[PDB]
């Protein structure tokens, strides 16, 4: 009569079905992390941190738009708002900060410093035009568009809001006619689908953006508009030695990322299902189809996933999403997204904390609503068998932890990895990974169910008296947020010495 | 390379997830039903042909607004805009017509005899201060006002949330066993106006028992016996003793505006899912509504959630998907009809046939019904061969609903003489009716041929299949059977 | 519930099914599996073959590594004489298939002081000479042992083990002459005439088809014989030489391929494809093979057979000790089972009828306990593992048949009742393994004869004038299974069962399936 | 993946797992199903019984029918002799369990002219009289026959049916007296000494514990012995008053219940609950009820001990025909790997090391045959079902068992080995059937005899010294299991074992999984 556990023993995902109740309350912990995106409606430090307490886990920053001065700023007032809350180890939250960048972007000119349904508008490669635009020139960035379209081609502007077909190609400048009618504005999106533009993957904005994002300490970088593997290693390289250990998430976002999905994924260190340029260059109606896919390569791959766009888009305007955006958020934790975002909810709109407060209550009622009998069956039978010891104890510590109804996963962890592991194989009960590593901690976020904590004691002189301080940390961690209490019993995995790569043991222990 | 086949033959649900493609065109036939609501944007006779022509198969009157004289001119250009096509059966499409009434509605007063006050958080309501409510009959309880926008918790009541408080609004009680009665006057006034006017399904608004579907059928008689009752459950209560008043209707709608302010919001796809899960489990028909397409009241495109909601209600296993302000008043009904047309049918074809077979077929009982055995026969014949449909000749229609409870993939054509059988079939996924008007033959072999062939000829026109293909025919054995349990493979001719 | 182990039927696992298996739940009347009994002295005579019919037998071996021409000829006629005892009551009347088990590339000994049934007692440690002189062809006794293969000694050595009927007994070569061995018995026992003897790891040459077998296999088609058991085939090579000397009179002569050495094991798969269906030949298997091995095969070959749609048949030893006891041992009860449990379509007694002391007994055990195995079938997987390992087809025949098990399973059918001419309608509805019995209604003598091969499948031979109206013999046809069903208990008015007709005269047009409660 | 089926243990479905079985994909070397066998004349020496347990004998089970406790008390000390002599070498010494069989409401009949190894012929048509009087009761012969049920005449009538040792001769009672009985043989055979009588259908009312049985039963106590074979357990009170006659001293010997009869079938669950182990003995239950049921009690009773966690031991006639010959029949090969895979722990000889000509190569078959079967099992869907028809527990010895299973599939250990004072720990591993061996460490030396009886159980007992430090004493003993697997080729250098210890020393509280790669 708790956690749905009555649907959890259907014998079929029909009965599953059956057993949902709406009476069963979750437990409190919450596994899906929750992505907010900065803007003027969310950069003080007084709403950051309100939108912490509300459940917002990574902070992403679009450099679309704005100078490397405003993105400092928002970085110092993350960190403020996160530091605050400092003097409380037990109740601290680490709060990751993600980097998206521009890519391969293409933009419109300023308007003179409404579009009609049939008319002919010129598209212009003449700078002298550059901010000089009106309904019949329009200037673009992309230098090398002729060569890529042709009469046939579909131009969207603006979001998908405006449709334009090329009626004459030219070798400077194309001709096109409007299959819209409507309004634009300045410095708008552009997309071409089907077409192969040859922009670069890591252009000269997007180099400088993620050498500043090195240097301001970022935790990941959502890449935008991966098509192939090699766009994935040259973002890594650009990174170097220094960003090394930043992780890399591939935005898919058009048709060539789709069909060269499998390969960025084995280049990546996760992928965002970018639903809005998505469902742009691919009929809307095809999308579900994309983002199921995609989420459940990532999930057998074991590599996070983030589903992003227009989930509680309504918000935006008003205090309560509508009916089918809260059903999308629960089905993209039951899809099993590693994360939710939110975009235009959080950085422009009038309600920013109830948009955090409902993707939060929504992915907690969803996570028991999983149907973990058939998914980690199958994840284990699509897992290869192997000789990594971590990885062996990853999958004891999970079935240990459905056998018992363990409160926890205890999982003392260095870089992540070892925790990372057992988040692969999607336990119900919530991993907490005790680090004193503070980028490890933020970047734990990506992962589904990992509760990272960051233990600040100083290191014990005996190795094993510091592993223990650990574990009684992680559960006073737990006890103190409710996961768990006295009497009850948790899974602790350890390693057999110090250093990363060596977590080979499990414990079943009662909480003390 | 189509239909999404290959996803289908992945031994487990993730990998069929896997091997979903965005480039694996789905087949022409779209089996889930649409419900439009009509209103002042979709009333007229050219537009009710549009919306025939995008793909309407059942058109939703509420009840809760207008007069008999508004609804009957809504009934009269329904049925002028459908009958424009009865000239040609190949061709024609029935289009079913709900009430869906207002049930036990509480709506508040006049303020102050007018047709606004502002009401604050924190302050006491018991004008601003006196609230009047229709209901004449604890500490702690919560009472929401206007769709969910004011909220108020009862203190000896304190204004949780704020908000302009119009007059005569609905108001929402919690947890709260509401002792309204099922069937007001003006429910019963309404209802034999359905009689009248011929509806084929009620929608029976906060059903919250059993004994409440049974109040509805009575008022609908002798003439509404075969009106089909489809219950929205709407508040807890209903969703509590969901099982009985299931047994006890014929089918049921997920009401999810009025559950999202009954139950809390983060909840609702729970009651959606057991709601869906059952029905498939019994095979009754269950209708997925409410703001599933909102944004589309204002824009021709939806956004992305309500994309999703559409493909999820549909894989959830959803008989029928329902469109109100989005076809009521909304500024682009032919886009958001012709939107869930184009999801569902990409989202059939992602349907993980093999397990939900196999569930179905493990969750329905071992019975000694012939039609119950030929059905669950017909659709494993279907997969085998990848028929292009299964050709149901029905009276009144339960032969071909026991099809569409086992979830084919090919589309079930319908055939029937019996006009209200084929509007209502509509409740039901899969069935394509079609309605036979040609004279009984005397010999009756004949007269199972004349049917099936109208529909290998209503299929080829509608694209279903082609001469060569592959179909299914369900018939009777001899004249007056009374049980279809005859199962052909047949080539289409 | 509480019959044919129906609450174990339902269990959710295997492991439960397995939990739910009731002694006190009594199987139904209808037996699926066929039993094949080996003739010999113990069953030629017509009274017992009548015996052995009505104690189930549903096909004859005569085995051809043994007896002449006349002898053979003989027997089939008692087996015919036998069998059509039962005609004047075609409701009843049970067809009995002719087996034509050929000798193939064996190594076979002689006569024991001239007679086939004659044996002399070998004890261990004694000497014993293995000859080629045809003068000892006829003159075998305990201390002379002649054989057919003329290049033994080229092929064994000093030391060496050859086997002999069976591996029942075991000879170690202690001297090598030029035309014949002398050899010390390590194992005692008695041994019969025309006994096998095998020569594991040796480079045994004889050729798949012999010139005997050329004519046993005429013989064969000459005496209209339903099957034949080739013996030691080890390729697919070896198939396809055994159909041509069937030549065009034979092509409906289904031809099941015996594996009994590690090369048909290895090629098992080519020789399936070329084959009708397979014997698991057990008896030389089990000695040209590591013993403990002989299972790990039985079960790929059955499951092998039933994933591609081909009979199969498990053989030999499978109730040996019912040759001197009225009872089996507990292990050979267990054989039997599970032989049916993996999936075996027929199974086989060879010395238990051909010579044993207690041949109806031993018809009657197999009988009981493969009735009781049947029930004891997780259906809910197998129709679901057979389904999902069958390919999408364009036929509609195999889509009427997998919608008809469904049905069967759906309303548990008394019975699903196929009209068919060359039996292929009914074999593709047994492909499936439903759990009620195919009362398959044929006037093709041979197509009703055959039908035993295939598990469920219940022939019956229709007599009845060919009707002109088409939908009145159809009719005829029907009503003709069901007069035999009530007859047999299988099922009574009122109850449910299926039936497969075609929609146009001729074979190759099933495609009707009807639900019918029975009238 | 050519070695212990792993291509088949990677199928989708168990339709495929079969067509997988490949017979040139050998086993691991560990043999994880226990061996029983019976001692007898055939293997009461220290030489014999040295041999046997090198063949594979992990347990010997007494039958006290025959002899003083004196001989019986010799049997024991040969048996230790044995067993000892291999205790110069820890790494490859042997522990061997004792076990005793209960005489029960047993009927047994007398001395064969004065001997317990003599035999006489009873010949089909033959009159055998029987008789109460004590004159005869060590001078039976082909004529006289006594038994010991003294209330025989009043529970059977002319015509009744008379079975003797497992059914092996039947019997007609043709005329009743007060104290005597005249029977016709119905079938011959040999008769030996101190047989089992069965009575079909008779209202026997024999205690569950027999005079006999009560001073035995203390004597095995004092004899140290293991386990017990409680015979035709018919209900719950039945096995209370076993343990009842052990009593206190005798606690911790394991009462393994023998279901024999119709009554022990349908009162199972009850038994179970009160019992250690079941054994399946099918000898007198295929006499008991009907031959073609016993496959059906064997498979219900292996599937709910298999479900509830304890032992069951497959018993009687499966390797029967080795008695007398070198090699098994095919049913017998067959009906070991089948008992296997039903999910026996142990297999059992009886006649075949008793009294049989070749108990050695009856012991080296059922190992061969063992190993191949495990390798054979459908691991996949048997680890998922044990795992949902197991409770949700907070039991963290439960949770840590099935975690160490689960790593144990996922990285194919080549051993899970297990610290376990009184057993538990490893009797909790085993009831979730890993496929790599469980090499339990224990210093309790009745505790290493007692794991023969779960499947998968490797024991080895330390007798090295308890250390100081406790991590030493877990060390000492995990690298102890090490070096054993290591010699005996379980497995080798880059190999991957599980490790289950506690967090301190004690009981009750196993807890940690250690995933160690071999060194
Ligand atoms: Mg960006
Ligand atoms: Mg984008
Ligand atoms: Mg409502
Ligand atoms: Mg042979
Ligand atoms: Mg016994």
């Amino acid at each position: 009569q708790t956690q749905q556990l009555h649907a959890a023993m259907a014998d079929t995902f029909l009965e599953h079905m059956c057993r949902l109740d709406i009476d069963s309350p979750p437990i409190t912990a919450r596994n899906t992390g929750i992505i907010c995106t900065i803007g003027p409606a969310s950069r003080s430090v007084e709403t950051l941190k309100e939108m912490i307490k509300s459940g917002m886990n990574v902070a992403r920053l679009n450099f679309s738009h704005g100078t490397h001065e405003y993105h400092a700023e928002t970085i110092k007032n993350v960190r403020t708002a996160t530091e605050s809350f400092a003097s409380d180890p037990i109740l601290y939250r680490p709060v990751a900060v993600a980097l998206d960048t521009k890519g391969p972007e293409i933009r419109t000119g300023l308007i003179k410093g409404e579009l009609k349904k049939g008319a002919t508008l010129k598209i212009t490669l003449d700078n002298a035009y550059m901010e000089k635009c009106d309904e019949n020139i329009l200037w673009l960035d992309y230098k090398n568009i002729c060569k890529v379209v042709e009469v046939g081609s579909k131009i969207y502007v603006d979001d998908g809001l405006i449709s334009l077909q090329v009626k004459q190609k030219g070798a400077d400048f194309l001709v096109t006619e409007v299959e819209n009618g409507g309004s634009l504005g300045s410095k708008k999106g552009v997309n071409l689908p089907g077409a192969a533009v040859d922009l670069p993957a890591v252009s000269e904005k997007d180099i400088q953006d993620l050498k500043f994002g090195v240097e301001q300490d970022v935790d990941m970088v959502f890449a935008s508009f991966i098509r192939k593997a090699s766009d994935v290693h040259e973002v890594r390289k650009v990174l170097g030695e220094k960003g090394k250990n930043i992780k890399i998430i591939s935005k898919i976002e058009n048709h060539e990322g789709v069909r060269r999905f499998d390969e960025i994924l084995e280049a990546s260190d996760g992928i965002m299902v970018a639903r809005g340029d998505l469902g742009i260059e691919i009929p809307a109606e095809k999308v579900f189809l994309a983002q199921k896919m995609m989420i459940g390569r990532c999930n057998r791959a074991g590599k996070p996933v983030i589903c992003a766009t227009q989930m509680l888009e309504s918000m935006i305007k008003k205090p309560r999403p509508t009916r089918a955006e809260g059903s999308d958020v629960a089905n993209a934790v039951l899809d099993g997204a590693d994360c939710i975002m939110l975009s235009g909810e959080t950085a422009k709109g009038d309600y920013p904390l109830e948009a955090v407060r409902m993707q939060h209550l929504i992915a907690r009622e969803a996570e028991a609503a999983i149907y973990h009998l058939q998914l980690f069956e199958e994840l284990r039978r699509l897992a290869p068998i192997t000789s990594d010891p971590t990885e062996a104890t990853a999958v004891g510590a999970v079935e240990a932890s459905f056998k018992c109804c363990s409160g926890a996963i205890i999982v003392l962890t260095k870089s992540g990895r070892s925790a990372h592991q057992v988040a692969r194989y999607r336990p119900r009960a919530p991993i907490i990974a005790v680090t004193r590593n503070p980028q490890t901690a933020r970047q734990a976020h990506l992962y589904r169910g990992i509760f990272p904590v960051l233990s600040k004691d100083p290191v014990q002189e005996a190795w094993a008296e510091d592993v223990d301080l650990r574990v009684n940390f992680a559960m006073n961690v737990g006890k103190a947020r409710g996961f768990f209490k006295k009497g009850d019993v948790v899974i602790v995995l350890t390693g057999w010495r110090p250093g990363s790569g060596f977590t080979n043991t499990m414990r079943v222990v009662p909480v003390p």
